[PDB]
Protein backbone atom coordinates (compact mmCIF):
# COMPACT_ATOMS: atom_id res chain seq x y z
CA UNK A 1 0.00 0.00 0.00
CA UNK A 2 1.25 3.89 -0.58
CA UNK A 3 -0.35 6.08 1.50
CA UNK A 4 -1.33 9.09 2.23
CA UNK A 5 0.36 11.69 4.56
CA UNK A 6 -2.45 12.69 5.97
CA UNK A 7 -4.17 8.87 6.25
CA UNK A 8 -0.23 7.74 7.31
CA UNK A 9 -0.34 10.71 10.45
CA UNK A 10 -3.84 9.51 11.63
CA UNK A 11 -2.83 5.77 11.62
CA UNK A 12 0.12 6.51 13.23
CA UNK A 13 -1.56 8.63 16.16
CA UNK A 14 -4.02 5.64 16.51
CA UNK A 15 -0.90 3.74 17.34
CA UNK A 16 0.57 6.10 19.83
CA UNK A 17 3.44 7.63 18.38
CA UNK A 18 2.83 11.08 18.38
CA UNK A 19 5.05 12.83 21.26
CA UNK A 20 6.48 9.25 21.76
CA UNK A 21 9.81 9.73 23.65
CA UNK A 22 9.32 13.11 22.84
CA UNK A 23 9.20 13.11 19.07
CA UNK A 24 5.74 14.67 17.99
CA UNK A 25 3.82 12.70 14.85
CA UNK A 26 5.30 15.32 12.13
CA UNK A 27 9.06 13.35 12.76
CA UNK A 28 7.40 10.16 12.75
CA UNK A 29 5.54 11.27 8.78
CA UNK A 30 8.38 13.04 7.85
CA UNK A 31 10.72 9.98 8.40
CA UNK A 32 8.51 7.70 6.49
CA UNK A 33 8.19 9.36 3.90
CA UNK A 34 11.97 9.93 2.85
CA UNK A 35 12.64 6.13 3.85
CA UNK A 36 9.80 4.88 1.38
CA UNK A 37 7.75 7.29 0.34
CA UNK A 38 5.15 5.63 1.96
CA UNK A 39 5.49 2.49 0.45
CA UNK A 40 4.56 -0.34 2.58
CA UNK A 41 6.58 -2.97 0.27
CA UNK A 42 9.66 -1.14 0.12
CA UNK A 43 12.56 -2.97 0.40
CA UNK A 44 16.49 -2.21 -0.19
CA UNK A 45 18.95 -4.93 -0.02
CA UNK A 46 22.01 -4.24 0.97
CA UNK A 47 25.46 -5.15 -0.12
CA UNK A 48 26.43 -6.27 3.48
CA UNK A 49 23.94 -8.94 3.60
CA UNK A 50 20.83 -6.58 5.49
CA UNK A 51 17.46 -5.96 3.86
CA UNK A 52 15.31 -2.25 5.03
CA UNK A 53 12.01 -3.60 5.25
CA UNK A 54 8.90 -1.69 5.29
CA UNK A 55 7.51 2.15 5.37
CA UNK A 56 10.10 2.52 7.85
CA UNK A 57 13.31 1.19 6.38
CA UNK A 58 13.95 -1.49 9.25
CA UNK A 59 16.93 -3.35 9.11
CA UNK A 60 17.77 -6.85 9.21
CA UNK A 61 20.93 -7.28 11.52
CA UNK A 62 19.74 -5.35 14.73
CA UNK A 63 15.78 -5.58 14.21
CA UNK A 64 13.84 -8.39 12.83
CA UNK A 65 14.93 -11.96 11.34
CA UNK A 66 14.85 -12.70 7.61
CA UNK A 67 17.15 -15.48 8.18
CA UNK A 68 19.77 -14.43 5.64
CA UNK A 69 21.66 -12.15 7.63
CA UNK A 70 25.11 -12.42 8.85
CA UNK A 71 25.02 -11.52 13.13
CA UNK A 72 20.97 -11.32 13.73
CA UNK A 73 20.16 -9.83 16.84
CA UNK A 74 15.84 -10.29 16.34
CA UNK A 75 15.27 -7.02 18.89
CA UNK A 76 12.16 -6.49 17.64
CA UNK A 77 11.03 -10.35 17.88
CA UNK A 78 9.60 -10.28 15.00
CA UNK A 79 9.87 -12.09 11.08
CA UNK A 80 10.96 -9.46 8.90
CA UNK A 81 8.09 -10.14 6.41
CA UNK A 82 5.57 -8.77 9.12
CA UNK A 83 7.20 -5.38 8.64
CA UNK A 84 6.14 -5.44 4.53
CA UNK A 85 2.25 -5.81 5.77
CA UNK A 86 -0.55 -3.20 4.71
CA UNK A 87 -1.11 -2.55 8.48
CA UNK A 88 1.65 -0.61 9.99
CA UNK A 89 0.98 -2.07 13.05
CA UNK A 90 4.53 -4.51 12.99
CA UNK A 91 6.54 -1.46 11.88
CA UNK A 92 5.45 1.45 14.49
CA UNK A 93 5.66 -1.84 17.49
CA UNK A 94 9.91 -2.22 16.06
CA UNK A 95 10.01 1.44 15.65
CA UNK A 96 8.76 2.24 19.33
CA UNK A 97 12.01 -0.40 20.77
CA UNK A 98 14.14 0.79 18.77
CA UNK A 99 14.44 4.20 20.00
CA UNK A 100 13.17 2.00 23.44
CA UNK A 101 16.72 0.33 22.97
CA UNK A 102 18.81 3.87 23.19
CA UNK A 103 18.68 5.33 20.28
CA UNK A 104 16.78 8.09 19.31
CA UNK A 105 15.59 8.63 15.57
CA UNK A 106 18.97 9.21 14.40
CA UNK A 107 18.37 5.61 13.94
CA UNK A 108 16.67 6.19 10.62
CA UNK A 109 19.19 8.23 8.14
CA UNK A 110 16.67 10.17 6.29
CA UNK A 111 15.17 11.28 9.26
CA UNK A 112 18.21 12.54 10.49
CA UNK A 113 19.41 13.93 6.72
CA UNK A 114 16.23 15.53 5.81
CA UNK A 115 13.64 15.91 8.26
CA UNK A 116 15.92 17.17 11.79
CA UNK A 117 15.78 20.62 12.06
CA UNK A 118 12.95 21.13 9.56
CA UNK A 119 9.40 22.01 9.90
CA UNK A 120 8.29 18.42 10.85
CA UNK A 121 4.81 19.95 11.68
CA UNK A 122 4.53 20.80 8.22
CA UNK A 123 3.77 16.64 7.60
CA UNK A 124 0.16 16.89 9.64
CA UNK A 125 -0.65 20.46 8.42
CA UNK A 126 -4.22 20.24 7.23
CA UNK A 127 -4.49 16.61 8.21
CA UNK A 128 -7.97 15.54 10.17
CA UNK A 129 -6.21 13.54 13.04
NA1 LIG B 1 7.49 5.05 -0.92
Amino acid sequence: KVFGRCELAAAMKRHGLDNYRGYSLGNWVCAAKFESNFNTQATNRNTDGSTDYGILQINSRWWCNDGRTPGSRNLCNIPCSALLSSDITASVNCAKKIVSDGNGMNAWVAWRNRCKGTDVQAWIRGCRL
